C-alpha cells in the first residue's frame, strides 16, 4: 500500500519512490526456472495463500513479478531494474524494486533472491505494495540461534516452526545443541535410533529449504578421554557420529567444551585440530568447524587484560580456520562492549563468535524473558561474524527476541531495540499487539540476585513515573494527577493480562499463564498501594488499615509464586508503598 508496512530486518537502503499500487489477482511471473529454486517455492507459497494466481500465458496488463540472481542474462530484469542492482552487494544481498505495476527480485546470490522474497512477503499488505528501491544486505554473514539451553528440549514440530520463523527473518543458522538430549552430551557416542534420525532428516532438509545451516553440535566433554589407545576409540566416536550426520546432508558441525570441569586445554584443541583435519578438510564441503572453550567468559578467560592459562593454551593450540564462541563479560551479562570483543578478538587473533544467553531463562525459569536484544554495541561487527542466541525452552515467546535479534544482527548500525522490540510483538501478535506489549512490557529484564543479569529493565516508563510520584510526595507535592494516572496504568495491566488469558493462541497461553496471573495480582496489590497513600493524605486510619492488608497479601502471593515478573517495578512498588509512611505529619 502506499504505506511501508513493518519490516523485519530493517533493510540497509529503502526509499519510497512511487505512491503505490494494488497487484493483480493473477500476475505474470518472469524468471522462475532460471532462479533460486528455494526463493521461488517460498515465492509460490505466498502467493497461493494469499490468492493470487498466476498467468499461464502473461499480459492482460497484470502485474509482472521478475525474479533472478545477477549472474543470469534477464533483461526484464535489468529493464524493470532501472539502473539498480545487487551485482556489488556481499553475499546474500539483494535489490528489491517495486514500480508502476512492475516487481522485480534480483538476489546477489541464492541465498539474496530467497531473502528478497521474504521482504516482498512483508512489503505487501492486501494487494497493496508500496513502491520502494532497496538494496539489502546483512552486517553479519552468520545470524542465528544455538539450542543451547538445559531443560525440556524443543519438540520436533517447535523446532521445524522455528526453521520457517528463521528463514522469514533472515537468520542463517541453527545450532543443534541441547545440553539435555542424551545423544548430545550424556551418551555422547551412541548413534540416534532409525527414527530419530529420519526427524534429523526433516530438520536438515527445512534448514535447506530455508537457507539456514543447520549446525550439529557434539559435547563429549563429560566423559572423553585423551590419552592413548582409549583416546584413540574416543575420537574415533567423534567421527563415526559427525559422519552419521553428514550422511544425511549436515554440512555444519559444533564441538563445545563449556560447563566441564576438565581444564586441559592442550587436550580439547588438538582434538578439534584432529577433526579440523581428518573431518573438515577432508570432506571439503563442511562450513568451518565451531567450538566453545571450557572458559568462555571474559571473567573466565583473562586476568588482567591478559588471557589465563588455560584460555592462552588454547587460543595458541586451535586452527585459525576454527570459530570461537563467547558470550561477553560474563555467562548473562548486562553489556558486550566494543572493547569486550577487541580483547578477547585480540586474544584468538580473529574474528569471533558471540553465544548470546539471552533470552534463555534455564537458570531462573520463573521469568520469561521476552524484551528485546539489549547491551550489544552497535559495532561489534569489527570484531564478530557470527552471531547467535540462545533461546528459552519457550520456543513460542522466544520469537519476540530472536525477533529482534535478526534485526541487530541484519542490520546493526541502524538498530534501535525500542523499535525493533514494538515492532517484534506489532509483526507477531497482530490484535492483541497492544494488549501483549502491556504484559511483555514487565517481563525484559533477567536477574536471578546473582552471577546473572541482562537485559532491558522492565517497564521503565512505568517506573519513572513510580519515582516521580515518591518524590512528589515526599516534597508534600500535589500528587494527585499523578495518582489517578497510575491508577489508570495499574487497571491496564491487569485489564491487558485478561485479555490475553482469553483471547491468546494456546501454543502461547500455555507457556505465560502463570506469569499472567502473577502480574495480575501484582497491578491488584500496586492499586491497593495506592489506595494506601490515598488513605493517608486523608487521614482515614480504617481505609489506610484494609488496604494494606490486600497489599500486603498480593506482594506474599507473587513472592511465594514460581512465576517471576516485574520485580523492580510493580512488585517492589508495593514494598515502596508499605515503607512510605505519609503520617509524618
Ligand atoms: C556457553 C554457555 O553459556 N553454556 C551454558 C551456561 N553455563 O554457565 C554455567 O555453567 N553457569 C553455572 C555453573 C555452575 C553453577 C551455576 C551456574 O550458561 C547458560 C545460562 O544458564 C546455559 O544455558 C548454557 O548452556
Amino acid at each position: 500500500q502506499v504505506l511501508v508496512p513493518n519490516l523485519n530486518p530493517t533493510p540497509e537502503n529503502l526509499e519510497v519512490v512511487g505512491d503505490g499500487f494494488k497487484i493483480t489477482s493473477s500476475i505474470n511471473l518472469v524468471g522462475e526456472e532460471e532462479a533460486d529454486e528455494n526463493a521461488v517455492n517460498a515465492l509460490r507459497e505466498f502467493l497461493t495463500a494469499n490468492n493470487i494466481e498466476i498467468n499461464s500465458e502473461n499480459d492482460p496488463n497484470s502485474t509482472t513479478l521478475i525474479i533472478g540472481e545477477v549472474d543470469d542474462d534477464i533483461p526484464e530484469l535489468d529493464e524493470a531494474l532501472n539502473g539498480t542492482t545487487a551485482e556489488n552487494l556481499k553475499e546474500e544481498g539483494y535489490a528489491l524494486v517495486s514500480n508502476d505495476g512492475k516487481i522485480a527480485i534480483e538476489g546477489k546470490d541464492g541465498d539474496g533472491t530467497f531473502y528478497g522474497v521474504q521482504t516482498f512477503k512483508q512489503l505487501v499488505k492486501e494487494s497493496n505494495i508500496p513502491e520502494v528501491n532497496i538494496t539489502d544486505y546483512p552486517t553479519v554473514s552468520a545470524r542465528g540461534i544455538v539450542e543451547g539451553f538445559y531443560g525440556t528440549p524443543w519438540t520436533h514440530q517447535d523446532r521445524l516452526d522455528q526453521i520457517k520463523f528463521y528463514g522469514e527473518n533472515k537468520l542463517n543458522t541453527y545450532i543443534y545443541a541441547p545440553k539435555d538430549d542424551p545423544y548430545h552430551r550424556e551418551k555422547w557416542r551412541e548413534p540416534y535410533p532409525e527414527s530419530e534420525m529420519q526427524r534429523m532428516q526433516e530438520l536438515i532438509n527445512a534448514s535447506a529449504e530455508n537457507k539456514v545451516d543447520f549446525v550439529f553440535g557434539i559435547s563429549p566433554g563429560i566423559d572423553i578421554r585423551f590419552d592413548g589407545d582409549a583416546g584413540e576409540e574416543d575420537f574415533n566416536h567423534l567421527i563415526t557420529k559427525a559422519e552419521s550426520l553428514y550422511d544425511m546432508g549436515v554440512r555444519s558441525f559444533a564441538i563445545y567444551w563449556d560447563d566441564i570441569q576438565d581444564k586441559s586445554a592442550a587436550k580439547h584443541a588438538q582434538v578439534l585440530n584432529r577433526f579440523n583435519e581428518e573431518f573438515v578438510k577432508a570432506k571439503g564441503d563442511v562450513k568451518p568447524l565451531i567450538t566453545v572453550p571450557t572458559e568462555y567468559d571474559t571473567g573466565a578467560m583473562v586476568s588482567n587484560g591478559q588471557p589465563r592459562a588455560y584460555t592462552r593454551i588454547f587460543a595458541e593450540t586451535v586452527d585459525p580456520s576454527i570459530e570461537v564462541m563467547w558470550t561477553g563479560p560474563g555467562v548473562v551479562t548486562n553489556e558486550i562492549p566494543l572493547s569486550d570483543a577487541q580483547l578477547i578478538s585480540g586474544i584468538y587473533n580473529r574474528n569471533m563468535a558471540v553465544w548470546w544467553n539471552y533470552p534463555v531463562t534455564d537458570y531462573f525459569k520463573g521469568k520469561l524473558a521476552l524484551g528485546p536484544m539489549h547491551g550489544l554495541d552497535k559495532g561489534l561487527n569489527q570484531y564478530v561474524d557470527f552471531f547467535t542466541v540462545n533461546p528459552m525452552e519457550h520456543a513460542e515467546l522466544s520469537k519476540i527476541s530472536i525477533h529482534t535479534a535478526a534485526d541487530y544482527s541484519w542490520n546493526m548500525d541502524n538498530y534501535d531495540y525500542d523499535k525493533a522490540w514494538n515492532r517484534a510483538i506489532d509483526m507477531l501478535y497482530g490484535d492483541l499487539a497492544e494488549d501483549m506489549k502491556v504484559f511483555a512490557n514487565h517481563s525484559t529484564r533477567m536477574d536471578n540476585k546473582t552471577w546473572a543479569k541482562s537485559g532491558r529493565e522492565d517497564a521503565p516508563e512505568l517506573r519513572a513515573k513510580m519515582d516521580e510520584l515518591w518524590n512528589k510526595l515526599s516534597s508534600k507535592e500535589d500528587a494527585s494527577a499523578l495518582i489517578e494516572e497510575l491508577y489508570g496504568e495499574f487497571a491496564r495491566m491487569e485489564e491487558a493480562c485478561n485479555n490475553l488469558k482469553a483471547n491468546l493462541p494456546e501454543v502461547a497461553l500455555e507457556e505465560c499463564s502463570r506469569q499472567l496471573d502473577e502480574l495480575i495480582t501484582l497491578a491488584q496489590g500496586d492499586k491497593a498501594s495506592l489506595d494506601m497513600i490515598v488513605a493517608q493524605l486523608n487521614e482515614d486510619t480504617e481505609a489506610y488499615e484494609s488496604a494494606k492488608e490486600i497489599a500486603q497479601n498480593k506482594l506474599n502471593t507473587a513472592l511465594s509464586s514460581f512465576a517471576v515478573i516485574s520485580e523492580k517495578v510493580a512488585q517492589s512498588f508495593i514494598q515502596e508503598a508499605l515503607s512510605f509512611d505519609l503520617t509524618l505529619i
